[PDB]
């Protein structure tokens, strides 16, 4: 895989964010993902997360995987980093997401993120609390 240049336009919830991609504005939603809905409990802390990562990031750059790179919503389907750091594998390794949602040939960082959510889980964070 291959990590590729974009930039913050807003920060949207937990696991959505709006990127300029290409030069063309785009929504991405995080891929291997669930973050809580707004309205939901942990959803506020999951949206003030990615919003920290991505508003402090000095470079963002997106990762696409060998499947679908637009979901059905036409959303961007990768992973997202700032400044190095995988921002999918960060929410979930703070119990603030889930992993989910993981389809076939869609999947090259599971066991990556897997492995985040049971350190999670052990120390009972977040939504493991
Ligand atoms: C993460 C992801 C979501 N989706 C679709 C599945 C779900 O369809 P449904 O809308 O029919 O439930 C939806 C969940 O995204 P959200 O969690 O943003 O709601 O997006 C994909 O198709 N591929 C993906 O990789
Ligand atoms: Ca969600």
């Amino acid at each position: 895989l291959h990590k590729e240049p974009a930039t913050l336009i807003k920060a949207i919830d937990g696991d959505t964010v709006k990127l300029m991609y290409k030069g063309q504005p785009m929504t991405f939603r995080l891929l291997l993902v669930d973050t809580p809905e707004f309205n939901e409990k942990y959803g506020p802390e999951a949206s003030a997360f990615t919003k920290k990562m991505v508003e402090n990031a000095k470079k963002i750059e997106a990762e696409f995987d060998k499947g679908q790179r637009t979901d059905k919503y036409g959303r961007g389907l990768a992973y997202i980093y700032a400044d190095g750091k995988m921002v999918n594998e960060a929410l979930v390794r703070q119990g603030l997401a889930k992993v989910a949602y993981v389809y076939k040939g869609n999947n090259t960082h599971e066991q990556l993120l897997r492995k985040a959510e049971a350190q999670a889980k052990k120390e009972k964070l977040n939504i493991w609390s």
